[PDB]
């Protein structure tokens, strides 16, 4: 019978399906099904038709997205959608009325908007053009400007720059509503002294000059962006003054020096929590902010500042955690590292500087995901000591030895890694399975806990796989040094443990990564196990997360050392166990696995045959500030120049005439810029080595348009292929 | 015993000698041995010392380059070259005085000048600077700043900007001498609103941020640099006064469009010959200006002007022709295509537009060499009728009916290819050989043509070859359709013609090409043949040069079509000989070669297995203008257009399925830029065709820096290799 060959996964032949639903209220969410949008009651089972496919036939635009107004009166839809980096976009909007059947032609929103959001209640818009701030209490009426000082790459207001939208905020919006709808929280960025990076753009063969694009991206050591944060009155808007937005400024142990604001939550209709971060990120300062009814102004008290600080790394898993006020915001709960080095919930008081701890272990909590005045829910890989695990916990506020897995025993066998997804106030929840077995979507009430119904089981899937010969998914550890380290290995079909099978090191091994866990994939490793009869190895050496900060902070101020050293030591294990060719060994990674990958291969350890590395970093000094400053200090000789010079691919050049390496780069990568790659063949071609390269014209960071993604996939499985010597 | 390895190329094993002489008077000449410049007298043969190797030991720099004054009195000392562009260079300049013994402290010549050159006759030295022009009557006095609107990448005053230095002038300096000294002769280039061509450039390891490089390049179709003309007095120079530049215009038949400056020869101490040239390269005019001695001012004449057109191409062989002035000055030598499109030498006479040839046959002149009052003396590929042969010939002025050829016989077997070095006067020459044999040269004098002494033989080579097993070199000839086109071929040592070989077509196949002819080469084809058993095939087809305007301008408005079916119909003939294994024919190519290289594998002809395209051009309208332009003229759709969206390598994108294809790229390309290799990747990347891939992180058109030139043919050659089984 059947095999999973390559073309099913380029051509994605066997879908997963899954189950994407909004909450609007504590009882109903939506889902669109044949492009109708439905409304799906909780409570009784019942659904209604929201809006019908056809209405929008006679749009005259390919409708991106929509957002729906919080209340159900207007729809925000999105066209015209142009990607910018990871999150950002530039796209054109129309509001169209729900109360009525009209789509709103007065002042409408401009062409080219970067960032559009609804108030939490009701319908007021903000939105972000041309770098300045904009809101419209009605979708009808003219919109009040709020900021004038926004300038293309010089200033941003309301939207992120580039190292803050990658690094910091993991999205383009920087605009922060009140719970009530009352201030829009923003904040500003100063990019006038950030250097600028420059590469070609070639677009069609019809553009006669390649583009030069310039970004203003601060590589580690260089000038960071500054900082402004604002709060504005949206009720008091004049149609005849200017807005005055009040400037919250951050504490004066954060002023001495390069700083970053790395979160905004608010605690109530008149509280705001603030989190600033030196730029040697040790140090984190958080300021709850009131609003002084009288005088408009806000203050934040200094016997109210919560301090978060390491020595032995950085804080936070990639940032200090979000806090999670109780409805009054006088208390918030929040994931800090405890004295052993674990994540736990601390629960804070506002004025009190220690913290309760409600969760211990040799575990780790992952995300804080919905309070009650009963309950706190939370996700924990707790269960079976697997950190490669995520499970649904509840605990009880009045007990704290009262814990509760909501997940854990539902499908022990198909089913070990859960997100979930609430309703308002917590009433009822959709708990999301993703391996190891097909994906289970399911939704229950949090009054009882029983399981209402099955929203999506992926029984069609199921049924088509049965005559696939799919590979198996092994999830062990092994014990170095007195401490589990875990592997996963996606075994071929019929795996005869006493023959010879050819490996490949699929890496990654970034600061608090985790490459083995329990979730089920359909990639390029599936096709490689089933068809080409190839293990695919992912091991989680020193430096991986969920572990406890023993294990995440080793490679504090030593990146490309411990990480790399314990992919090479994981393979020696590997061929050990003996179902290991050890004279086909093969490695491969992308972003900073293809780093390892190419440090890995230039380390000389023989290990490895061939090794592919996709837009590798090859010098921290080329990557940006907040994330290499982060685990390596400053690049200066009077703090850790010595390591970020020890860590280069360049300077293990040599070694890399013992083994076959491919290097793919896009050239239109902003994130890892191809330059990182042309130091590496550079290098190469100096002494002498040959090698094998393969360049995508206007290709990002991801390869991902449909084409180059293809082409790459197709290229890299012919490399694997005759390194391996197969027909 | 052994072969011709790679490393034996790479590493350069087996070194070629070389004879470079540079002549001072008219029966002397300048030789450097082991660092020592010495004289040898052409006269007696008794050599002289004028420099000693250990005058610069102490000189506390690595001594680049050097250049004397004509009169034997200073030496001018280049040191930090900086490379730019092919011709182009900034570098440090230090005058030696030879009368006495002391390097000149006062008034040194800046740092980072781009072009110094002597006066013909004495001391005087003309510099550029920061693009501006600076005069030195005396090497220890102050300079004279002619020009003073010389700005970067806006204004060029004595030197060519990029379009110019490339296409047109092939060379850095745009400084003209008068013969005696007298005027100062100079072209003035302004790029302001000619676009940028954007790069980035990586620098060492260390540098944090990639330096963009941006260059004034004018593209097909794109603004052009326009070109002012001036000549200053070096004379009166006044000490208080700037400069007084006379401006010579281009006359009102190139002032109604774009136009070039394309020549600039002079013909007496106060008259000198200019060319202009259209955009739309099919039509030249000649302007011969006299100095009008009374008012200073200059005057050239329109009873004095002679016109140069094609209608069934363009004018001259890359660029209108120089002229050769006899001594009076009344009369110029040209070379121009005949009427059955020939290229000979026609005698002109300044005031009557009709000239009368000197020579005439199926064949052609290559360039005129020297003048004198009884003797022209020219290189043609007449001798056996073979385009792809070198030999000196003399005319007798007084009798056109007499011409002897002086290099013909010498050595017929060993030497089929020359090129001449006159002194002053043309007293005496050598004569440079080099093939079919080992390069072989020779000193003669022009008085009774007797071969005075050999200079250089190659003989200790020639030792060291008898031990290697040397492939051996084929030229000859094809008919297509009623007319002879010839190819090479480097065919391995013992060379069975009833066994199957696999044959690599080398290509370049550009608008007046050749890439078969009787050099004698040791590169990688040599490699190939000797070592790998590869027969390495050259063929000239339709657009090459030195076969007349028939062959060269078939392929007028018209690139990527005949040129690129001439390479596969090559392929064929090659086959139907026998000795070819047709299962295994791959092709190459660098440059243009590179372009035909591609266009070849997309045309679906499934003659070719594999190939490499090395630096190519990809879609005409990306090349310059100059150059594309000369061949394709605009590409507007009221122009021609419609060639030029049809002979992409992208529209073909998807015959790359049958084929192997490696594509190979410098990412600091000035010349082709990485752009052009960067929308072919693109266009197979999107009809899911997979190539292989080669970029060089800062490496130019040549790819020639010595760790890339290495890296480049080992790559090659595995690919090769792999592809040959
Ligand atoms: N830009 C970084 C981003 C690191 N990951 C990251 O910010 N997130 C992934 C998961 N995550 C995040 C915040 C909190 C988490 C979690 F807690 F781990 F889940 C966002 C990744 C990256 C690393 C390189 F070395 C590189 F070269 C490029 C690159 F994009
Ligand atoms: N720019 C061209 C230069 C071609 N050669 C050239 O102009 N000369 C060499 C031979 N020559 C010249 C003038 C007269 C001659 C001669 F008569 F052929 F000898 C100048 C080379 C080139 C062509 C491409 F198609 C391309 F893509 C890049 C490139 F550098």
């Amino acid at each position: 019978r059947k095999t999973y060959t390559l073309t099913d996964y380029l051509k994605n032949t066997y879908r997963l399906k899954l189950y994407s639903l909004r909450w609007i209220s504590d009882h109903e969410y939506l889902y669109k099904q044949e492009n109708n949008i439905l409304v799906f009651n909780a409570e009784y089972g019942n659904s209604s038709v929201f809006l019908e496919n056809s209405t929008f036939d006679e749009f005259g635009h390919s409708i991106n997205d929509y957002s729906i107004s919080p209340d159900g009166q207007f729809i925000l839809l999105e066209y015209n959608y142009v990607k910018q980096w990871r999150h950002s976009y530039t796209a054109s909007y129309d509001i169209y009325d729900l109360n009525k059947r009209q789509l709103i032609t007065e002042e409408r929103i401009p062409n080219n908007t970067q960032w559009v959001t609804w108030s939490p209640v009701g319908h007021k818009l903000a939105y972000v053009w041309n770098n300045d701030i904009y809101v419209k209490i009605e979708p009808n009426l003219p919109s009040y400007r709020i900021t004038w000082t926004g300038k293309e790459d010089i200033i941003y207001n309301g939207i992120t720059d580039w190292v803050y939208e990658e690094e910091v905020f993991s999205a383009y919006s920087a605009l922060w509503w009140s719970p009530n709808g009352t201030f829009l929280a923003y904040a500003q960025f100063n990019d006038t002294e950030v250097p600028l990076i420059e590469y070609s753009f070639y677009s069609d063969e019809s553009l006669q000059y390649p583009k030069t694009v310039r970004v203003p991206y601060p590589k580690a050591g260089a000038v960071n962006p500054t900082v402004k944060f604002f709060v504005v009155n949206t009720d008091s808007l004049s149609s005849v003054t200017n807005a005055t937005s009040i400037q919250i400024t951050a504490p004066a142990s954060m002023l001495i020096g390069d700083h970053y604001l790395c979160d905004v939550t608010w605690a109530t209709q008149e509280r705001i929590s603030l989190q600033w971060l030196r730029r040697i990120q040790n140090y984190s300062v958080m300021d709850i902010c009131d609003y002084d009814e009288s005088s408009g102004r806000w203050n934040c008290l200094v016997a109210r500042q919560h301090i978060e600080m390491s020595t032995t790394g950085w804080v936070g898993r990639f940032r200090p955690s979000e806090p999670h006020f109780t409805l009054d915001g006088n208390s918030f709960y929040k994931i800090i590292s405890n004295e052993e080095g674990y994540r736990h919930i601390c629960y804070f008081q506002i004025d009190k500087k220690d913290c309760t701890f409600i969760t211990k272990g040799t575990w780790e909590v992952i995300g804080i995901e919905a309070l009650t005045s009963d309950y706190l829910y939370y996700i924990s890989n707790e269960y079976k000591g697997m950190p490669g695990g995520r499970n649904l916990y509840k605990i009880q506020l009045s007990d704290y030895t009262k814990v509760t897995c909501l997940s854990c025993e539902l499908n022990p066998e198909r089913c070990q890694y859960y997100s979930v997804s609430f309703s308002k106030e917590a009433k009822y929840y959709q708990l999301r399975c993703s391996g190891p077995g097909l994906p289970l979507y399911t939704l229950h009430s949090s009054v009882n806990d029983k399981g209402l119904r099955v929203l999506e089981d992926n029984s069609a899937l199921d049924k088509m796989l049965q005559n696939v010969q799919m590979p198996s998914k092994k999830l062990d550890f092994i014990i170095l040094n007195e401490t589990k380290f875990w592997y996963q290995m996606i075994l071929p079909p019929h795996f005869d443990k006493s023959k010879k099978y050819p490996l490949l090191l699929d890496v990654y091994a970034g600061p608090c990564s985790q490459k083995a866990d329990t979730v089920f994939r359909l990639n390029w490793a599936t096709y490689l196990a089933s068809t080409e009869n190839i293990i695919v190895a992912s091991f989680d050496g020193r430096g991986s997360g969920y572990q406890g900060d023993k294990i995440m902070h080793a490679i504090n101020r030593r990146l490309g050392t411990f990480e790399v050293e314990d992919q090479i030591e994981a393979a020696r294990q590997f061929s050990k166990m003996g179902f290991v060719d050890n004279k086909r060994i093969a490695i491969w990674g992308w972003s900073y696995g293809g780093y390892v990958t190419s440090m890995v291969l230039g380390s000389g350890s023989g290990v490895f045959k061939c090794g592919i590395a996709v837009a590798p970093v090859s010098r921290w000094e080329y990557y940006d500030s907040v994330y290499t400053e982060r685990y390596m200090g400053l690049p200066t000789p009077e703090d850790n120049l010595d390591h970020y010079r020890n860590s280069t691919v360049m300077s293990r050049a040599e070694n890399f005439k013992q083994v076959e390496y491919l290097l793919i780069h896009g050239t239109a990568d902003d994130n890892v810029h191809f330059q990182q790659s042309a130091q590496i063949s550079k290098a190469l071609v100096d002494v002498g080595v040959d090698f094998q390269a393969m360049w995508y014209t206007d290709e990002d960071h991801g390869i991902a348009s449909s084409t180059a993604h293809q082409h790459i996939y197709t290229h890299m499985s012919h490399f694997i292929k005759q390194c391996f010597s197969l027909p």
